[PDB]
């Protein structure tokens, strides 16, 4: 499953990271 990126680092929007 893609990680789930709640604002962590990136966009603060939360949304999974498909990225390799």
């Amino acid at each position: 499953i893609c990680i789930f990126c709640c604002g962590c680092c990136h966009r603060s929007k939360c949304g999974m990271c498909c990225k390799t």
